[PDB]
């Protein structure tokens, strides 16, 4: 129990009721209405889209900002509702884009303005390491998924050059991993292969068992992987420094009758 | 006045109070700072443990209970104005996170979290999980301070660490620190000379006929060939983890 007077809750940039700040929200009564659900994030201030799926217990809330989203999100998961503990989660992000091979130069915003050709852009992230240096990738979330396919289709059809640089960037799909809830031990199923697995506890192999023999072919061929794995990033890097060369090289001819 | 909220839940089912993922970054800080008024400036966060600032630099650390709490901490102090200086709250490094790849099956956030409480006291254990729930095979493992990790670290790759009855051992690497939230801002960008000649042309689509569009299908040619390559280098290597473990089958004796 605290109470806090929210002064400052979204963050400089930040467009409010994107999917960024859309819940989840699982384990229904079969019976919810809308109002019900409104009553309940109420206090998290102002309500975009509310959806309740007319007979699977499950639905959607859009709050203004990350932030309030976070709140609610920890304090209203596990809540008991008519004989119900809710679930609730952050939506997963049905409009999100990995964009790789970003050329130097590319800012949050510009990689938001080039990308916002292909429908309305929620947010926009240049990537970078502990040190502040673009790390060559990038996020692009849209408002909505055919922005999104469109994004994809074109910039695998065509060439899309964000700056001078004459190399296209590479658009995917995001990955979506959950590194936050993860694999709790409550949601392993607890078949024959489980009991199996679980027989041995985490321990290091031990000279003269079956295992660390095992073990030990297993180590070697990680090594040989790492190994195989090292090579191909050092052709790769010398095929792109190459070709790379060749690029820098040519632009620096364009400017010559320009200016 | 802005949006008050009578909060009754910011600690996560599980979660250890004052670790490293609610402690929080404070640089600028104006030169006539004492604890006091660092302590009163994040009151309204509840509960602080560590508060540390520094001897001359201008830059302190402070523990809130919980990540909820850090969060709220961050958004509303960072970037405020303060006797002229405008404060840079964030959250800060880590100091002992790993990724721990090559996970067996049937490992959970609470067996992963057994597993390196050998090495030392764990703050928080994940098995990474996609948009199914099935593991990615990939996990993080935070301890409170360096040395434990530094010490799973060397134990790991010396050794041969099974996290389950299958005999092959966990990977265990430090954690690449890449911050996806933040990321480049416009503002953060030098505008010089070499700036304004990588943004004399706009975001656009390589035309036929131009030498833009030559380079781009050569570039487009050589990440398809690096497609190619690594496609190969993942069948040798799947088909050489399911003979091991075809030879490690026949050998076994019930
Ligand atoms: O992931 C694997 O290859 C095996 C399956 C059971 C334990 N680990
Ligand atoms: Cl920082
Ligand atoms: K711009
Ligand atoms: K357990």
């Amino acid at each position: 129990g605290l109470t806090i007077d929210l002064k400052n809750f979204r963050k400089p940039g930040e467009k409010t009721f994107t999917q960024r700040s859309r819940l989840f929200v699982g384990n229904l009564p079969p019976d919810i209405t809308e109002e019900e659900m409104r009553k309940l994030f109420e206090k998290y201030g102002k309500a975009g889209e509310v959806f309740i799926h007319k007979d699977k217990g499950f639905g959607f809330i859009r709050l203004e900002t990350r932030t309030l989203a976070e709140i609610a999100k920890v304090e209203l998961d596990n809540m008991p509702l008519r004989g119900k503990q809710l679930r609730v989660r952050f939506a997963c992000h049905s409009a999100s884009l990995t964009v790789r091979n970003l050329p130097q130069y590319v800012s949050n915003e510009l990689l938001e303005e080039a990308f916002s050709v292909f429908g309305q852009v929620e947010r926009a992230v240049v990537i970078v390491d502990d040190r502040g240096r673009p790390s060559g990738k990038g996020i692009v979330e849209f408002s909505g998924k055919p922005a999104a396919r469109k994004a994809l289709d074109r910039c695998s059809e065509g060439s899309f050059l964000l700056t001078t640089f004459p190399r296209p960037v590479t658009v995917e799909p995001m990955d979506q991993l959950d590194d936050e809830e993860g694999l709790p031990e409550k949601l392993v199923i607890k078949n024959q292969q489980f009991h199996k697995e679980r027989e041995q506890p985490p321990r290091f192999a031990q000279p003269g068992s079956f295992e660390y023999e095992y073990a030990m072919r297993w180590k070697a061929l990680i090594e040989m992987e790492k190994q195989q794995q090292d090579q191909v990033d050092r052709n790769i890097k010398e095929a792109r420094e190459k070709l790379e060369m060749e690029m820098e090289a040519a632009r620096h001819e364009h400017q010559v009758m320009l200016m």
